[PDB]
């Protein structure tokens, strides 16, 4: 199974791409540990995107594709779900692209929907408990406000964490994200709309619901 998966930063996107990559015994292969593999690990290609990098140019697409292919190939040999990477439409038509000449096949991708400024209520409305930081607590999700000012599973302080509050940093990837001319939700439509003609089957999951709710939704769907 190779899967694709889409959603913007507060969609809960990395809950859910990690039970669909255990059940089912996939790579996850994220953008990130793509560039370590080959920058870090010093193949021929990372080290033509070093020369960009160490003087603060993108990669250029020529050289960012064979490289999320060489990983593919080698870390997703026996399955992967690719997330975070495409970003664009020219980043997603030349994956494409790639993924047929090497014969390689989509099975699924997955879309997280979930409105821009709900997204960015639940980065905010987050809140971190003193005890025990799993403890989830957010001021916008319903199911999981506080206990008043304190944690709804024990009772500890809460408090904000300064990079959810960031309003300009979360604006700028949401900007980005929700694109429509050219951005990642452009890049998830243009699969949307050929996935019928290429043999894959594309998944809209509905991000307000809780995780075990999007995750049995998932589930069902990916037999
Ligand atoms: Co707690």
């Amino acid at each position: 199974m190779n899967i694709l998966i889409f959603g913007p930063n507060g969609s809960g996107k990395g809950t859910q791409g990690n039970l669909v990559k255990d059940k089912y015994s996939l790579a996850h292969i994220e953008s990130g540990g793509i560039f370590r593999e080959h920058i870090g690990g010093g193949t021929e290609l990372g080290k033509k995107a070093k020369e960009f990098i160490d003087r603060g140019d993108l990669v250029p697409d020529d050289i960012t594709i064979p490289m999320v292919l060489e990983t593919l190939e080698s870390k997703g040999k026996d399955g992967w779900l690719l997330d975070g990477f495409p970003r664009n439409t020219v980043q997603a038509q030349k994956l494409f692209e790639a993924l047929q000449e090497k014969g390689m096949k989509i099975n699924f991708v997955i879309e997280i929907l979930l409105p821009r400024e709900v997204a960015k209520n639940r980065i905010m409305g987050r809140r971190i408990c003193k005890n025990n930081p799993n403890h989830p607590n957010n001021i916008f999700i319903e199911a999981i406000k506080p206990n008043g000012d304190v944690c709804r599973v024990c009772g500890g302080a809460l408090s904000a964490r300064a990079d959810d509050q960031d309003e300009g940093a979360i604006n700028k990837r949401h900007d980005i994200y929700y694109n429509t001319v050219d951005g990642t939700l452009a890049a998830a439509y243009y699969y949307k709309n050929m996935a019928a003609k290429e043999g894959f089957v594309y998944i809209e999951l509905d991000g307000e619901g809780s995780i075990d709710s999007i995750k049995d939704t998932l589930l069902a769907q990916l037999a």
